[PDB]
């Protein structure tokens, strides 16, 4: 194309011409020869640990925002609109800072989530419930706010979309952090012998909890202790009450034995590292949740070699063939594996969804992202499921990724940054 | 980095550093604001029907090329080197174009190979035979090559990497295409009742040979006559001795029935519907063989949508409970294909390679290629596997693509060109 790029599925044929690529402003990492398309932290904007922006580069940034909101509700130039920008213009100058109206916020959130090109649950971006915890003062608080979350999420096995947000980063003050990677996992013991009881991924984030206080009762689906950072001060050990964590007993609608590999694992996903930016507002602490693909607890945090990695075992147990690579031993037990999870959650009755519904829905969702807001950011390394890639219709489904603001971004584990 | 790229492999952690990249002067169609990745065309390079480089963009080309040659053999600015140069380039002012010695013809054969970023069997870029074409002027000596290229390849199902190289595109002389888009494939005909006979994405060619002549037999697994186009004369219809088209029945090592889905395929993959660029050179008509991936087969040809979409059958016939999707029906009938593949071409003694071996050996050759080269480009979106791709050891590396060149090209189907 000319300046309208086509994106076309190659097993249907269909044909989409992006024309919202041409908002973004932010660099993907690629270069006109070069392409860092399959790069995980291509750094275009893996926050910094340096100094927060400042005046000048906050209302540009803040401008854009609000230039944006008022023209979703078609309200561009209003007097609202020119107003609400003199407001934060003026409450910048003083303050160096300024707060998001609660409406814009919301908005903020729902939009992160509908420009994060690696998520592939989109087509539920509307429907998400934003928690206001920017009064939050303490780990205490947000320890409360952080249960009253996984509480309202979980909903009994029924679970819901939501986020919370602690208070923007600001300059001294201090910055919010939940030092988990995700609310909810399993602790990882480097054991003496060489091996690793439970997620190896967890090791050196279970060491501080330990070297903190933690009673860790060194098993293998130990539910790490949450450990809270409040504006700025040293992080604080706290136990998610046991009867808000849900939990799934993983068995095989076929192998009695499967059960006996004594495999569970939580049904609330929880990522809680990453940093949402609206209006260059920073908000380091914005723990957010869904609900589970099946591949990803099946596939990754099982079958991953670094990870669980139970493929040896549940094969052996199979009584399977290997001898050599080729009998697709591991692509046997990785099928099953995958039933067994999807079985389970079902079974308790817990939300979760199989690589085939949801990435037939992401199709369904570009179709409308791309009917009604032009286009739609998709990364198509992330967007496919890590097993049988190609008969799910992503695979064949051309991606166009670049940058939109609001956005959820990564940023340093702070153990690395705090001092004390 | 500054300028000293960095490649992660996430499993084992492995860190490679690239420096190859800056010899990269194609586009690769990604920007500083998108990243095209995942797009099948990019167009930066996907030839132009448009008249021939001329004499101006010929000697550059040519010389870059030549410059990187004697480089390689430690030969950079020799009597030979610059002699070879001047001639050359007195070659090129008289007659608009040049003829390259036999060595470079191998060298760049081999690197078009090498700098494939999308092939992952690149290991193997060092043996391959180059069978001299250029002194071809027929249709018949067109057909007779590509006979010899087939017997000396399957080598009797102990496959050998081999490519056959015709006269470059000139001007008005004429082009040489070798009509077909593998050496070896399938008819494919539109039944009257909405069905489709055998390989769907040949019935557009396959309608060719027939308004051609072709004695179609009509069947499922009709390989299809070879139409070659010589010195841009209208294309000519040749049969392959079957005696030649070695082919594979698909069975199951424990599902006897699975005989009975009458599943063949041949063994050798011949892509012939490319271009070889040399020094600027074009070669329109170079096809090359090496041997399956199984997933290839397997997972694309018999389970892709629009190919021969064997899921549905090969699943009810394994009495599977395709009530609902999350039954993960789809990836069990899809791993036993898969398998049977394998089986079958390692039965018949036919050369073959898994995606587990396949992609093994791709890191292998990377960290080769990273310690002798400087670095690899791969493309992460074709490398890694349709199926069980994160099991493979590719899922988690990181791959910089960039054009090198000599490279291999698409280019526009002839039928879409061609006049008479
Ligand atoms: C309704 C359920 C949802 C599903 C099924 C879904 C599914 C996925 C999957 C499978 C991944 C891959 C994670 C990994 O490989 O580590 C992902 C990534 C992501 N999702 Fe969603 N998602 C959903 C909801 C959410 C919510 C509520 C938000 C935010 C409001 C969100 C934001 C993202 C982001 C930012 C990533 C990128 C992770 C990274 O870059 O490390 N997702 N999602
Ligand atoms: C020794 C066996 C080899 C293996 C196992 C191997 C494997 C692969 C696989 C699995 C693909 C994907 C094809 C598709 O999805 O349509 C591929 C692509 C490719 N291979 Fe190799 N390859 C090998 C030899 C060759 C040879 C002999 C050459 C050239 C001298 C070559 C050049 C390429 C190119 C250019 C592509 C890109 C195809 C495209 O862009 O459409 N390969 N290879
Ligand atoms: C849309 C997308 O680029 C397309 O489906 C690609 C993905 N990866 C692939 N990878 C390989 N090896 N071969 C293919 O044909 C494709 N198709
Ligand atoms: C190296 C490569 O970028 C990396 O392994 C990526 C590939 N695709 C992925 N896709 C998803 N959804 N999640 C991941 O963690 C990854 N890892
Ligand atoms: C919400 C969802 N389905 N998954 C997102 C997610 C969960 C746990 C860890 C990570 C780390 N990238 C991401
Ligand atoms: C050599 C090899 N393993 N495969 C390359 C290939 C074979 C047939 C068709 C195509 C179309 N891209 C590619
Ligand atoms: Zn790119």
């Amino acid at each position: 194309g000319p300046r309208f790029l086509k994106v076309k599925n190659w097993e249907t044929d269909v044909v989409l011409t992006d024309t919202l690529h041409l908002k973004s402003t932010l660099e993907t990492g690629c270069t006109e020869h070069i392409c860092m398309g399959s790069i995980m932290l291509p750094s275009q904007h893996t926050r910094k640990p340096e100094d927060v922006r400042t005046k000048d580069q906050l209302f540009p940034l803040a401008k854009e925002f609000l230039d944006q909101y008022y023209s979703s509700i078609k309200r561009f130039g209003s007097k609202a609109h020119m107003d609400r920008l003199e407001e934060v213009n003026k409450e910048i100058e003083s303050t160096s800072t300024y707060q998001l109206k609660d409406t814009e916020l919301i908005y903020g959130a729902k939009h992160a989530w509908r420009n994060a090109s690696r998520c592939v649950g989109r087509i539920q971006w509307s429907k998400l419930q934003v928690f206001d915890a920017r009064d939050c003062t303490t780990a205490h608080g947000m320890f409360n706010y952080i249960c009253n979350h996984v509480k309202y999420a979980t909903n009994k096995g029924n679970l819901r979309s939501a986020i919370t947000i602690f208070p923007q980063r600001t300059d001294g003050k201090h910055d919010f952090r939940v030092w988990n990677s995700q609310l909810i996992r399993y602790a990882g013991y480097k054991q003496p012998d060489g091996s690793t009881l439970g997620d190896p991924a967890n090791v050196q984030f279970t060491e501080i909890c330990i070297q903190q206080g933690w009673k860790a009762p060194r098993g293998r689906f130990d539910v790490l202790p949450l450990l809270l950072q409040a504006n700025g001060n040293d992080p604080e050990l706290f136990q998610i009450p046991p009867e808000l964590v849900l939990e799934v007993p993983i068995r095989h609608p076929k192998f009695d034995w499967f059960k006996d590999l004594g495999l569970k694992w939580y049904g609330l996903p929880a990522v809680s590292n990453m940093l949402l930016e609206i209006g260059g507002l920073e908000f380091s602490a914005c723990p957010f949740s869904g609900w589970y693909m099946g591949t990803e607890i099946g596939v990754r945090d099982y079958c991953d070699n670094s990870r669980y990695n139970i493929l040896e075992e549940v094969a052996k147990k199979m009584d399977l063939d290997m001898r050599k690579t080729s009998s697709l031993w591991k692509d046997q037990a990785l099928v099953e594996i995958n039933i067994a999870v999807l079985y389970s959650f079902q079974s308790d009755k817990v939300t979760i969804v199989d690589h085939h519904s949801a990435t037939e829905s992401f199709i369904k969702h570009m179709e409308n992202e791309y009917r009604c807001r032009g286009g739609c950011p998709a990364d198509w390394v992330w967007i496919v499921p890590p097993m049988s890639g190609s008969i799910t219709p992503v695979f064949h489904q051309e991606m166009l990724n670049y940058r939109l603001t609001p956005s959820f971004e990564y940023q340093p584990d702070p153990w690395n940054t705090h001092v004390w």
